[PDB]
């Protein structure tokens, strides 16, 4: 039962015996593999029809404050058996619980720590996590996101950090950012069916003009924020540009590339997933940290169906477009890139290219073989997008599993 | 809707079901607590050495759904024909304890086997494969004669032309025939007094075999390698393969002029020959196969990868390029010239390859061929994906469910 883990560049062997703590399942079966696949329907984070039984919550919720305890090293203490004394008599009678702050922060670390798809995870034990369960309004909602903001970019030195809105309960809406990030390029279906802008943004960019916004016109339009109280329509909040830090994208030696006029932001925030955290559902926790510049050179802009200019740049460097074997597109991909790091650092702005980033994380698995056993990791998405065999990462055997605390996906709230 | 793994493709948002998956009579190393997808070598299609043949019964049904699955292929499913090669089995496996294929079987099995290898991205040339039946070898002398001819066709002096020799099967109470090389064309790795290694360090224990089995090593960076022949119950004899039938191609690269004075070079045939066909439950432990190479293969892991021949620093040096820091994609620029230089020599030299914006393409081409033709197709996303340029193939953003179905190539341990 306990995979026998193998890294081809260095012939050495590791044993994943933190797999055994999965309770939650996979796509995966015996008879086929699934983990190729982005979304689930089965590790789908389903509404509340009515409070989940009082014997799985309990199950859920001993375990996470028995983590904490352990976390804390204050197992088996007083404080401990007091604490799942209390979190018992609560779900008797209330049919759910709640977290002290000391364990929704240790809780956000652990989900972090636990993303399989995260590359970033050497960095899970630093992350600022502010409270906004004392929250009734969009409008409040706003203010705290304007605050993660503001503290999160520090004028380009980038810090993570999270902000927790109130719990899902029973029998009622629950609170959600619909944007997918807080920070997105609008999408607009120009006539014809092409697309200005950012073709993934163009659903959430027609709610926002259906729900009152006077839409612009340019490639690089900042969203305005659709944020929801318990059944409440979504309200509209634009975000103060100088919360909002981008970097104009300039290339070291390509004099032209400026002239492009291509630009991304500073802060990478998902604001679409739910944070579960001992049976809690935390429908609007939206987290951040610091791009690794793959996202923003290969994927955003070099994505077929995103902004696609790996063909624009291919013909402002001269290149064979008239056939694959030329490898003009994987020279245009490498100088965009070069872009990003060039103009991020230029600008004083965080940001790690994926040769950096996959090295921690091998320093990262290391660590974890050491202090938990193992490490749940999606290979498809901890290797990069570029050069993939170039780096440490793809030469290593990867375990891919669900622990909780644990970050996952939930459907359009509209 | 459907009760079967749904399959998106992020690029053009399309959707389709895999049914296909659902006549998958074997299982693979994931289960629904953890995905173990990622690993090359999970003990599953593994065939280690069964002292005695399959429970008679175990090989009757997977002999059954083999002819099962021939007769479908010609349309005549349940018809008289079909019943009475059924029948034929299983009188032949009952007196004998094994049986044999027709010659259109093995060729519909060999072709199967390609059509189902989950990690092999050019599929699309399935329907398209010589196969050379050397059920009448009985001698690893013989071995090599068949060995040569499969070289001379499929090679065809650069215009590469897919081909597969199958060798005699598995038999009760009889050693097995086996090629211990992994490849028929490999290059030499010689293990240095200082740690090193000089050539292919893929090939540092094949090398050393070769050696203590009588081999006069060279030592240089390309030596091909001879071939360790076995034949039943025999130690394997040593055969040097004539330099005039290994194609090799020099590389060079069309603007850097320096390039040619590395020395580089690599040879035109991707022939595996480790690997073991498995068709109606019958094993064929020597039967080696080959196609053309994909660009990838040799420019960015065979020549790239810090395990074999790593000359991404010394591509990178002569680029003049900064590799004291990771910011300044040298790896990444290297790649990209090596690669390019690979592309340029084989068309140069007028030898097949294919590089891996032509491949996928065509993969996704085979992909749409196979919804429709039998409702699925096995793929490994990690093998399918090139080792560079990865988002920017259409594989990447397409989903794959990958499984194990039969007639296929499976994996088997080292015959020392
Ligand atoms: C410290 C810097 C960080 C870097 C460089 C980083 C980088 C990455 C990258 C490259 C991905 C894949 C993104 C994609 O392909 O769309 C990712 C995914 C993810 N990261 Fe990190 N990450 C960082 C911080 C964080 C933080 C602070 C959290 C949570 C508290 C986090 C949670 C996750 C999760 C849950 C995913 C999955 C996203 C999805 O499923 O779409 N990351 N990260
Ligand atoms: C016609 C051209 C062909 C191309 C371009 C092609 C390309 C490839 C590539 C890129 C791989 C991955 C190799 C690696 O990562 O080590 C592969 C794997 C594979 N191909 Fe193909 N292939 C072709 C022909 C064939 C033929 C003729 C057969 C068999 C009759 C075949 C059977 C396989 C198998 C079983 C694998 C698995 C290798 C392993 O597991 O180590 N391929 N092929
Ligand atoms: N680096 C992070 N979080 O720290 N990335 C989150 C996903 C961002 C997404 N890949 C984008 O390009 O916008
Ligand atoms: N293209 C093929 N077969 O046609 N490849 C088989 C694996 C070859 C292996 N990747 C190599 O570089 O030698
Ligand atoms: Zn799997």
């Amino acid at each position: 039962k306990f995979p026998r883990v193998k890294n081809w560049e260095l012939g050495s062997i590791t044993y994943d015996t933190l797999c055994a703590q999965s309770q939650q399942d996979g796509p995966c079966t015996p008879r086929r593999c699934l983990g190729s696949l982005v979304l689930p329907r089965k590790l789908q984070t389903r509404p509340s029809p009515g409070p989940p039984p009082a014997e799985q919550l309990l199950s859920q919720a001993r375990d996470f404050i028995n983590q904490y305890y352990s976390s804390i090293k204050r197992s088996g203490s007083q404080a401990h058996e007091e604490r799942l004394q209390e979190v018992e008599a609560e779900v008797a009678s209330t049919g759910t619980y709640h977290l002290r702050e000391s364990e929704l922060v240790f809780g956000a670390k652990q989900a972090w720590r636990n993303a399989p798809r995260c590359v970033g995870r050497i960095q899970w034990g630093k992350l600022q996590v502010f409270d906004a369960r004392d929250c009734s309004s969009a409008q409040e909602m706003f203010t705290y996101i304007c605050n993660h903001i503001k503290y999160a970019t520090n004028r380009g030195n980038l810090r993570s950090a999270i902000t927790v809105f109130p719990q899902r309960a029973p029998g009622r809406g629950d609170f959600r950012i619909w944007n997918s990030q807080l920070v997105r390029y609008a999408g607009y279906r120009q006539q014809d069916g092409s697309v200005r802008g950012d073709p993934a943004n163009v659903e959430i960019t027609e709610l926002c003009i259906q729900h009152g916004w006077t839409p612009g016109n340019g490639r690089f339009d900042v969203l305005p924020l659709l944020l929801q109280a318990p059944d409440e329509a979504p309200e509209l909040f634009v975000l103060p540009p100088e919360l909002v830090l981008e970097v104009p994208l300039e290339h070291p030696t390509l004099e032209w590339f400026a002239a492009l006029g291509l630009r991304w932001y500073a802060l990478p925030a998902v604001s679409n997933m739910l944070l579960e955290i001992g049976g809690l559902e935390f429908s609007a926790a939206p987290f951040s940290g610091w791009y690794m510049s793959t996202e923003i050179g290969t994927r955003n802009l070099c994505d077929p169906h995103r902004y696609n200019i790996l063909e624009d740049v291919a013909v402002c460097m001269d290149l064979d477009t008239r056939t694959t074997s030329s490898l003009w597109k994987d020279k245009a991909a490498v100088e965009i890139n070069l872009a990003v790091l060039h103009s991020f650092q230029l600008a004083k702005v965080t940001i790690v290219d994926h040769h950096a980033a996959t090295v921690s994380f091998m320093k990262h698995l290391d660590n974890e073989q050491k202090a938990r056993g193992g490490c749940p990791a999606d290979w498809a998405w901890i290797v990069p997008p570029i050069s993939g065999s170039l780096t440490p990462v793809f030469h290593q055997e990867m375990v891919n599993y669900i622990l909780s605390p644990a970050f996952r996906y939930q459907p359009d709230p509209w």
